[PDB]
């Protein structure tokens, strides 16, 4: 039959950079042009996800950073830049003829540490409030799967029954902060890169900050094409 | 500030049909040809799902159905067919320009419809086994979203962390099955047309049959170009 060989066994790239993975075949699975070998992705404990099928060609659903290249019995495959849930392992298969055949894959694993854990990014947020006319809150949201220096971390407000409002970012690398005019000096926040939390506090409230604010990072090596992944969402209330 | 505009408020689909939803920008939002609307589904008490980035771009693990289109100014999200599953508030978001606007949103809603039928292709597989060696297990492997009887029904095998192992296939509509050499008077691949399940069995056990089981549809009518769905997998174990 024919027997993919992929390299390396064992990847770890630092987030946001390239990737490089090969399977080589011994045979040509190569047919007029058309390699019959498909990418994999597997999560930890989950079934094998098809990404790219026939060398070059993206599943629908997978971005572009996913390249799909080889000729022969020569294949590569490449993700660039590498994001966080991207931890997994990587298979090759062939299906030029049968027995239809795997390769050994590459686990990959994001240099950011942790023999434990992949991937799966998640946010929590601090607990539902009840607050009174007066009052002031400052809402947490901790982050994990992903260091918060490399992304921006909004907050946006969301009244009952109504759109979303965002409200501002900041930046934990360098602590620069944007909030939109209306929010300047209202809402201020904040970020403890040794706690790896993003804070976000609201004064002097008003029936008018009832609502459920949620916390999503997007800006860099993290969420850079559009909100994927949103806190739960902390809910405050304000009541007279 | 670039104020989105979403329509109608909201709106009522039979399930089955089309459902289409516009989001207009009062001033473009387009890049050197690239529309930074996004698109995402919300359901009462969670947060905004990520469903459509840039103008069209299908967000990885959202179904086919969902659409995404427009230029500059005027943008359509277009669910087709509606599934139930679908009920709940769709928003646009602009990343143009801080602060990133959202629009009002729109509610779709199911009406009374006399029709719909339109199940994903989903693969269900038995539960975890536990058993002596020697003795001989068997999986099941139950599909819905198609028939089985329109293409092959392949198993692949996933010993405790390492590759996949193409076992072999069955064809639903003739008992024809094909096992790769190795697996001949150990594996035994049958299917029953009308329960439109699968059935894996492997005889007198071993400790290096300990592994991970998945069901895979491929060929013909159902995934024909590469193994693009899979069952989530029996785990099977042997220690007495």
């Amino acid at each position: 039959d024919i027997v993919l060989t992929q390299s390396p066994a064992s990847l770890a790239v630092s987030l946001g950079q390239r990737a490089t993975m090969s399977c080589r075949a011994g045979e040509s699975v190569d047919i007029f042009g058309v390699g019959f070998l498909h990418w994999y992705q597997q999560k930890p404990g989950q079934p094998p996800k098809l990404l790219i099928y026939r060398a070059s060609n993206l599943e629908s659903g997978i971005p572009v950073r996913f390249s799909g290249t080889g000729s022969r019995t020569d294949f590569t495959l490449i993700i660039d830049p590498v994001e966080a849930d991207d931890v997994a392992t990587y298979y090759c298969q062939q299906t030029n003829e049968d027995p239809y055949t795997f390769g050994g894959g590459t686990k990959l694993e994001i240099k950011g540490g942790g023999s434990g854990g992949g991937g799966e990014v998640q946010l929590q947020q601090s607990g539902a409030e009840l607050v009174e006319p007066g009052a002031s809150v400052k809402l947490s949201c901790t982050a994990s799967g992903f260091n918060i220096k490399d992304t921006y971390m909004h907050w946006v407000k969301q009244r009952p029954e109504q759109g979303l409002e965002w409200i501002g970012r900041i930046d934990p690398a360098n602590g620069n902060s944007k909030y939109v005019p209306k929010f300047q000096g209202k809402a201020t926040i904040t970020a403890d890169t040794s706690s790896n939390t993003a804070y976000l506090q609201l004064t002097s409230l008003t029936s008018e900050d009832t609502a459920v604010y949620y916390c999503a990072p997007f800006g860099y090596y993290v969420s850079d094409y559009a909100m994927a992944y949103w806190g739960q969402g902390t809910s405050v209330t304000v009541s007279s």
